[PDB]
């Protein structure tokens, strides 16, 4: 294997973690990887908060190549902010290693109950530098130009629930991953890994719109009023959504582009829910409206197809990816 | 026991159970029991939905005291519509019974997923007359009619969730099922359970809002403006509301009238899923809007305060219920 490849485990089928390490003496961590950030962070046994008594905590007065800064700082996500300061020492992911600039985090007080509920320490993120905090090169980037890997491109093929397991490789891409065309498109930003496709679901469609793909977002979002006229004669309720997994009714996403066509069946979007009803099913769907036209393609998308991440083509390919390997 | 008893069986802490006859032969049928509605259904035999075939079902060929109606109608729920047309038959309700007339369901296909994901077979609706379909007196406003049942009244003693089970008591006031002052509350309307009363959660408050005490209700609905302020430093996220059970930020519900006072503390509004994480609990509280404040008090609410329905007298009663009988 001429590429660092890293396994990844499923967590409920919402979240998917890898392991990393941070210092000298190779201090283990779980991460959530996330193409969505572009910082790396990881708890402190600074860190005080009820959150951390249960983590593995980053102590910098054990590792030799630890490098003091102190820069205060604090990181926001979906389900919260987390705050401390910027240090730097030897990162470990896989087989490679690099000296690293990261957030020792301090309090996660105001990153609950994600963060006490969850089984990660930190997250590593894997997105553009512009869109990190501090101004860091990102991680594979800077892998890159020190001539540790072959190209600036990392790939996901993700864990599936009671299947198997996932991997995260960097440094090129591996064709055991995936089966049929792999398939560019262009960014349209260099923030986000977002690109452009149409997308029909039933009879309402949408041009051109804005596809994130994402692996921190555990569902495929939709704009508010596309997922409403979607699920308008669905038998498809909602608590003041969810519906029988053998729901007939029940359409098929399409996004397509000048160079692909990718779909996602309901068997890749419904959640089991048993425990609650005989042959109940969760929709992983989410509405969400940004400024224009946008779908996040979370981990249902990524689960059907494999992904690669390419800064130095500024593209993301897709593929089907194998259902075993 | 000079009053009716139907003993209730708890599911899953969502939605709670009794069971009824109908027809000559007590043909059997678990019901929800909702005060929130006044018309009662049972799946006919000549049901051929999906739904139905799972259910106990009705046949009105095999009841003497069957009389013909045929009258269409449809009724509707939160979850959905079922359709039918009307029937009379004799209905059994703990040792009471009573030639009644009801819906004869035969399409359920509008009221799904709810209706296959559940184990009920019907609904029993304990409103007022006004609230009904085709104008049919309230099954205990009959009772009473008939001399069969000292009161023109039904109490609540809700069942909890691996604690105990419930009765449905129809006709009096039975001291056991309560400890401390049994207050009523007039009603402000002759059409749902609806009463007065004054709300503070933390320093947000609400001058004579509208309550519906209702027993088809799982959860405790707040206007949408007052959960936001409510839940605004509290650390409850809420995936695109749950939150650490040990939370101590979290509020108490209070209720006040002239003649009373009723709280409502955390832990009988949280639901504990441990499944997804260590001491994770669901807020099962919800955001609803109705043309005035109103607040819905549901299954949270009469799990802890024993209620009483008085037709005769156009209130509830409210008391404290006791943890064990």
């Amino acid at each position: 294997s001429s590429n660092d490849n890293i396994e990844l485990v499923d967590f409920q089928n919402i979240m998917f973690y890898g392991d990393a390490e941070v210092g000298d003496n190779q201090q283990p961590f779980t991460f959530i990887l996330d193409t969505g950030s572009a910082n790396l962070w990881v708890p402190s046994v600074k860190c005080t908060t009820a959150g951390c008594l249960t983590k593995h905590l980053y102590d910098s007065s054990k590792s030799r190549t630890y490098e003091k800064d102190g820069t205060k700082v604090e990181m926001n996500y979906v389900s919260g902010t987390v705050s401390g300061f910027f240090s730097k020492d030897l990162v470990t992911v896989g087989n490679l290693s690099l000296p690293y600039k990261f957030i020792e985090v301090i309090d996660t007080n105001g990153f609950e109950p994600t963060y006490t509920a969850s089984t990660f320490d930190g997250i590593l993120g894997l997105g553009w530098k512009d869109l990190s905090i501090g101004s860091v090169d990102p991680i594979v980037v800077e892998l890159k130009n020190q001539n540790k890997i072959e190209n600036a491109l990392f790939t996901f093929y993700l864990p599936v629930h009671d299947k198997h397991t996932g991997f995260l490789t960097i440094g090129g891409i591996e064709e055991r991953f995936y089966e049929g065309p792999l398939t560019y498109e262009k960014l349209n930003h260099d923030l986000y890994w977002q690109i452009t496709l149409d997308a029909h679901v039933g009879n309402i469609s949408l041009e051109k719109a804005n596809c994130i793909v994402d692996s921190g977002t555990s569902a495929i979002t939709v704009p508010t009023d596309f997922l409403n006229k979607m699920l308008q004669n669905l038998d498809v309720i909602k608590v003041p959504y969810v519906t029988l997994c053998n729901n007939s009714k029940l359409p098929t996403f399409e996004f397509t582009s000048e160079n692909g066509k990718y779909t996602l069946e309901p068997e890749y979007y419904l959640q089991h829910i048993e425990d609650v009803g005989p042959g109940l099913c969760m929709l992983n769907i989410i509405g969400l409206d940004f400024p224009v036209p946008t779908f996040i393609l979370g981990d249902p998308f990524m689960r059907k197809y494999f992904t690669v991440f390419d800064y130095d083509n500024h593209s993301v390919g897709i593929a089907l990816a194998k259902k075993n390997l």
